[PDB]
């Protein structure tokens, strides 16, 4: 049977340091969840699993999924959990939820994550046993960004390191990077002020006490002279700046996975099924490109073709990367007409575990409202891992 | 189609700051992974998925399946993950695993689970803005993890130690009874291990020598000698001890997730099929009891009783969890025959994250020595969960 | 025992705890302090003997600080030096050393003063080195947790010094509105300009700073703040006690002969010094046992006394002082005449130093006679010395 | 002035870090050395006018550590107190700082000494206050980033006191042979004091049971054994110091009281010694281990002596290389070990940073005693580039 996403939410997306600093990972993902639920009007204990991705997990909020659930309001009947597939976490929610629900499983559940990255631990090895060796506290984020792809393949530059190596092989300037990245905030700022965004955003209430619906890092006079201003992250002489990539960012996302069936049932507006999905591994050092073997995993399993898309998200990690995949793609300017419509990673931020639901948002809310008939979401995963999701539209 | 699973593996479980106290999470599951695909001599690229349960994360091995797949051999293909939902983490990776196999994704994944709970991280929240007005705490993710499951709304200072001081409260269990339990555990691990079928459970693990004999299981465990001090002064009744209990371990699973068709086309022996599964929410005060309303849904969907069930998986977390679930199950002395057979949590150890692929390396295993036909694994999930999948023998 | 002279009495401005001297060190602020003292006397380095400081959360950056502050101030590889604790009076303390082997003959010409960062002062842990597997791991914040241990297992104060400052308006019965004297005598005499003798100005990257950051021009009704009470229904505030502060202080320690042979202009003379201990429960009583020994030692009355540098570490505590010593409204003219700690703050390590400039140089421009410089110090202690101007 | 006299001069065993006084603080140990020192004098205790204590790596567990140490021991609350560093020197500078205002007039009797607990340092941040946002968060070993630190940003050493122990075996090419002979005299005579039970006037004994005996002296310590050491810098150079010949780190606290031979007599006293004169130093920081060289001048140009007038000496043996160059700038033949750390030192015994100051005062001061010679010189070099010497007399009754 097929696998029904209702009511994608989100957060408003703050940055690192910025408007939710106050705020834990459980805060986010609480607002987000009692936010579905209110908009929905679903009974409590009909939600048969919270599955939330989440990257800097801790001891603060063991299988997270649950601790929300609980946080939240739900009942004691409600289970959940956590995962982390990087980047791509958001759409392992989703499509694991897909997979629980058309298997006949479940009948409704819960996909979704959050991510404070203002909030990540600093975190020991050494204090356990004692510090022969001295006592290392490392940095959660810092940390992430080079353990990654293991001991064989070590970046110690992060992913950042890794979107100059693909700026390097496809030969792309500057110029492009920065040009990608206005598109971004133009149509961040665009999407904000014609009011499209109010329908995928739950509003955040924070103590000075205000309630806040708008996303912290679009601005409306970013610029492409302003931009060539800034000093790219000395080891290379020859493009990646705090400008033309995403940054780290605080967010939830939640979205309700069903059948047509039960959507019935309870009043719900399905906007997409599930088509399709694809996983690849690609080279850790060239991580940025994973959406490539992914995206013809996906649309292989759906019969389809890149050109039978109507809309496309593309996680926008860095301005490099996010054109080295449109380089493969055979990417001409007439293609950035359907990519990123709303904007994405580099004018938004990416708050990891976040993203996935917010492309979600995005792609299945933009989709209803042009009529289109095909969506595809797509992102590049630390440590050389890609994901992709082939949504289509449904009517009535 | 069907989802079957093969040559499901385990290290050997070592105690918390015992024999496996050099080795890291990644190190264990690499070792058991290797171990897997030497074994079943599988090519390399024909993993689809490494998805691993555990539960102590950090930014040392971000999307751990990942990372153990890399650092044993494999190449970079192959896509990996992580799960968490606590102590039923192995057996929602292997659920996952055999859900995205059923569904025509992919033909052949590895499920299982790594956890060094020697070398989980102590960790603040307090360091990254500073701690002037606020003073700087560090907690062990140990301790810590134990009083946070589940979430505000429902606080447990002592853990599921005190949730398991609960169920014997409601369900009126005896220090007696819960102590002989327990030595039935250690006899069937001990027996077991002279039987030598645990050898073909165990991949052997190097460490700075080889080691393939599991750390926590003594053949003098005795009724006497054993009626220790009761954890949790704070209740005068209070019976659960480090001997009564299960306690914190090192270890890793695997075992292969496929088809039977890419089974046979592989020489791979197919121990079991995935019958069906059901997971629950309790109480997180309650959390012990997890196994009865997850192991309804399981039957139900299996259109089974308990009673057609020839072989019982059911975590040993503490004794007297155990045996509230068997109150639920109306277990008589006869029950017992059937149920954890080659030990359980209290003998072995409960290494989190892997103990749900060990459950499973047991279940298969036992159940095609026994030519039986139905196995059940249920266990109870801190922060209030339960899941329980039911398994049957393949020809 | 010939006589030992205060030369330059000099030292930083003080900083709030967060303020503007965030960024430097406790290294940093000694370095500053130490440069502009031997660039106003002009004195050859290898001529100091010693660099003797005052410094009371000391850590690991800076091992026996006073050989650190020299070394990175410019002074040769011949120049000892160390670090002293006695709390509050460790300024004084480092003081008295100075003098004590000057008199004796055995140096000619040493350093004396202070160093303190209270915004950089280490959060630290005795439970990571074994591991915390038993017990967990506690983080102390060294200003916190020094205000908890200072009289030992046999005497514990929960609330620290701001405690005790409770338990000497309870006993002496002083009333909440007996702060602004010290503000505007403060913020009067940096406009009569006679604080920039007393000050090294110092760099901050990049601006230079000559001014103290906690004294307010702007009052007694103030009588708003809330006592830091909870505990008792009955004064101290945040408002009338002495904060957290950065600074350091600097002065040269030597003889009247050396003096004269490298055109030093000694301002002052030790006469006599006298420590004690009191309760800690009861710390800032410690200047009256200290100052009639001082006083005894140096054969003379309280009333002799011409100037008067009590630290006034919390407002309750320097009244509780003044009762003992019989004050009437009339020896306010003679007492902490430039301000103190309630206006200034009190950068532990450095306010022994910081009252000593502000007495040398008083006590020269009213051609005065006898100066007193006195301090409560945390644990139950007092330091009081007797100084008596020259030329 | 008048004359400023040691009486019974004391101290706890001394422990190996991480052996058997782990499990105690510092307080701990200074603690007892001073109950100790109270319970054999017999003194009232508002008689002590200040407890002045030599501590390497306080913290805020025990600030101004003298005054912590008195009220932790018993004394009332009339005994002021404090804490001194001048590192490895701090011993002797309590000393010296209780001499002088002894001999001023200003007290007529104070305890000096100091306390260790090397076990126990801290591991410390700086990082934790404002955040480590920007900047990722450090913690130090107070331990090992003191050995860094101490001279300063315009002469790093980063091998510590380890590195510069072994500039002065290049300078003064000093034998990997000759390192291992001091190191077994130093052994053989602090085994050999202990079982001449010599020992037992020096030390407090420690509690659950009691403790007398120093941890880390070895009977078995051999020459060819300890040839089979691996030199801890081996890898940077190939001619180089082995936790065999270096003293090593140490938990310890020592006691003695400073006073005037008239309060002494008044009290039912016995003076050891008075402090003829002392001297201060400073040299390179890459070349500490030299430091008693100007200090020992200095201090024996004041008191108008020379070096051969000198019965006794204790020099502190640091690292071997270390002692044996301050030796060769003495100009020492193999007779002049007959007068030179006689019941071992700090190879054998530890180097409780704080503590060794008073240790080594106990040892000069009861053997000049016993051997009834007159003078006797402490001395020792100081990490970040200081030394610091004293001379003692013996007093006759």
């Amino acid at each position: 049977r097929d696998a029904v996403i209702c009511e994608p939410v989100r957060t408003p997306i703050g940055r690192y340091g910025g408007m939710f600093r106050s705020l834990t990972a459980v805060d986010l993902g609480v607002t987000a969840l009692k936010g579905l639920l209110e908009r929905t009007g679903i009974a409590a204990d009909q939600v048969e699993d919270v599955i939330l991705g989440h990257c800097y997990p801790n001891s603060e909020a063991p299988a997270i999924g649950r601790v929300v659930a609980l946080d939240a309001g739900l009942p004691i009947t409600v289970p959940g959990m956590q995962v982390d597939r990087r980047c791509g976490s958001g759409l392992q929610a989703v499509i694991q939820a897909c997979l629980q629900v058309r298997s006949g499983d479940h009948d409704l559940v819960v996909a979704g994550g959050a991510e404070s990255m203002s909030n990540v631990a600093f975190y020991s090895t050494d204090m356990r046993w004692g510090g022969r060796t001295g006592v290392q506290i490392h940095d959660g984020l810092a940390r992430g960004r080079t353990t990654a792809g293991g001991k064989f393949h070590p970046v110690p530059g992060g992913m950042l390191e890794t979107a100059e190596n693909l700026r390097r092989e496809y030969h792309i300037s500057r110029t492009e990077q920065d040009e990608l990245a206005v598109r971004s905030h133009q149509r961040a700022v665009a999407a904000q002020s014609e009011g499209v965004l109010a329908e995928e955003i739950i509003p955040v209430p924070v103590r000075t006490e205000e309630t806040i619906s708008v996303d912290e890092h679009p601005r409306a006079d970013t610029t492409v002279e302003a931009l060539a201003k800034l000093k790219p992250v000395k080891q290379d002489p020859e493009t990646v700046t705090a400008g033309n990539s995403s940054g780290q960012n605080d967010a939830a996302s939640m979205c309700i996975v069903t059948t047509p069936e039960k959507a019935a049932e309870l009043g719900l507006k399905p906007l997409v099924r599930l088509v399709s999905w694809g996983s690849a591994g690609v080279a850790p050092d060239l991580m940025g490109i994973g959406p490539v073997p992914a995206t013809e995993v996906a649309l292989a399993k759906a019969g389809l073709t890149l050109a039978d898309i109507d809309l496309i998200e593309l996680n926008e990690a860095f301005a490099a990367q996010a054109l080295a995949v449109m380089r493969e793609w055979k990417f001409g300017e007439a293609d950035h007409e359907r990519t990123n419509v709303r904007g994405s990673g580099i004018s938004l931020g990416h708050p990891v575990g976040a993203t996935g639901g917010r492309m979600l948002a995005t792609l299945a809310r933009e989709l209803h409202r042009r009529e289109a008939r095909y969506g595809l979401e797509t992102m590049c995963i630390g440590g050389g891992q890609g994901l992709a999701a082939v949504f289509e539209r449904v009517q009535e």
